[PDB]
């Protein structure tokens, strides 16, 4: 396969990315045996996790050894396999289940790190420094999945000297099969985003349109912590109630600055999760409760009062397509308001976009700011799965041009169709929880101005 032929060279780093069914694995095995029937070469095939043999390439060497009529060459064992004229030896470890056996491994001549797009940070950080052999290659296949990952940031972004890297697709594939043809076709039409990053290799990564990026969100992970300030003020919740699709409903829940809920409703109908959502504020002792009334949700006022019924919570309902709040006031932070935002959902983006930022610059360039302008996400409380999935729908959320100057969002219903996304319900929740127009004390009435 002549695109793979500088694999053939020596090179210290020997990289190969590419979607689905670019044969890039078939080729990798295949020069690996032509190496193993000629030297002498311990090789390693290492990946992130290996939880049974059967994880590992080995099937995919013997398959190849037997293809190509060299099982005679060879000794097969459950966990290694051997050249019988050279003594050349395969093996096969995961990174994350026995570290301290990778480390204590000698005599390693080429090491392939196979579907490198899962190898975490630490992972590379105990695996390179043991292939240490002079001459010693390091031989990594994988799929892109984000460009931030540790893997596309080390051999593509910032990449190390004497580095042959290779980008393969379907179409460098000569024996590209009709099972994966028409499965990459299927794909292609139902949709064409998911297309490219599957089965063109495209990493995911943030549009020039995006607004919130990923560095400060990570920055924002427990900025609390980091920079030594307490949650202070009213507690906010807000509840996006999605569609009648199958698209998540989305909770959020902060504390002043601090974020301290994201949550998730599946298979709720629209009074279920207006159930679900204001039995989270109660829990999470909120003061203020917003939902998304642009949609399915323009109904539930009656039910979110009732359940409130006894309790000072204010209850608002969000339509982010009309004009912004106090929108001739000057803009901060004869300008107006009205002039820079299109509507309340640009509004609310921006005003946590801006926290964000303001809290990105505060932890990594140690700026001065108020707590009460920043946000913190309580990675604790919030537990790490919820934060993973809002992180990856705020990333996504972007500006479209307008004609008036504005400022302007992709709707929800744009994203979805263009990016083949579900809908970003818990980032929009997130963005409602921006907002507090109903003035409150323990002591007075509730005020809407
Ligand atoms: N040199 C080759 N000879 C015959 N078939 C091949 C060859 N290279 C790839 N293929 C076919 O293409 C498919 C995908 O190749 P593979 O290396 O698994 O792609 P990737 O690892 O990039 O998803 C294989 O399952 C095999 O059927």
């Amino acid at each position: 396969n002549p695109i793979f032929e500088p694999f053939i060279e020596a090179h210290r780093y020997k990289v190969a990315k590419g979607g689905r069914g670019s044969g890039k694995s078939w080729a990798i095995a295949r020069l690996l045996v032509e190496a193993a029937r000629r030297q002498p070469v311990r090789i390693l095939c290492a990946r992130e996790l290996q939880n049974s043999i059967s994880d590992s390439v080995i099937r995919l060497l013997e398959d190849t050894i037997e293809r190509e009529g060299y099982s005679a060459e060879f000794e097969i064992q459950r966990s290694m396999i051997r050249h019988l004229g050279t003594n050349a030896e395969f093996m096969f470890y995961g990174i994350k289940n026995n570290p301290t056996k990778i480390k204590s491994l000698e005599g390693i001549d080429i090491c392939w790190v196979e579907e490198a797009e899962a190898v975490t940070k630490e992972s590379w950080d105990i695996l390179i420094p043991t292939i240490r052999k002079p001459f010693s290659e390091i031989w990594v296949s994988f799929n892109p999945k984000n460009i931030l990952d540790d893997t596309y940031q080390r051999f593509v972004v910032n990449p190390p000297d004497d580095i042959c890297l290779l980008t393969v697709n379907y179409t460098d594939n000569p024996h590209f099969p009709e099972v994966l043809r028409l499965e990459m076709e299927e794909c292609k039409r139902r949709n064409p985003t998911l297309y490219r990053h599957i089965w063109l290799g495209e990493p995911v990564s943030a549009s020039d349109m995006a607004i919130i990026k990923r560095e400060w969100l990570e920055a924002a992970t427990d900025a609390h912590k980091k920079l030594g300030w307490k949650a202070k003020g009213a507690v906010v919740s807000a509840h996006d109630p999605s569609d009648t699709g199958p698209d998540a409903k989305g909770y959020a829940s902060r504390h002043g600055s601090v974020v301290k809920r994201i949550a998730e409703g599946l298979l709720m109908d629209i009074n279920e999760g207006a159930d679900w959502a204001t039995s989270l504020a109660i829990e999470d002792g909120a003061d203020h409760y917003l939902w998304d009334g642009d949609g399915v949700g323009a109904g539930l006022r009656r039910q979110t009062t009732e359940a409130f019924s006894g309790k000072k919570i204010t209850a608002t309902m969000f339509k982010g397509s009309e004009s912004p709040f106090d929108e001739d006031a000057p803009y901060q932070a004869v300008r107006t308001i009205g002039d820079v935002f299109r509507n309340k959902r640009a509004q609310f983006y921006y005003a946590l976009a801006d926290r964000l930022y303001l809290t990105y610059r505060a932890v990594v360039h140690g700026e001065y700011a108020d707590p009460d302008d920043m946000l913190s996400f309580d990675k604790e409380a919030i537990g790490e799965k919820m934060l993973e999935k809002l992180f990856a729908e705020l990333t996504q959320i972007q500006r479209k041009f307008n004609n008036n100057g504005k400022l302007e969002l992709m709707t929800k219903v744009e994203m979805k169709q263009k990016l083949g996304i579900p809908s970003p319900n818990l980032a929009d929740a997130l963005m409602m929880c921006m907002h507090c127009p109903a003035l409150v004390r323990e002591e007075t009435e509730i005020y809407v101005p």
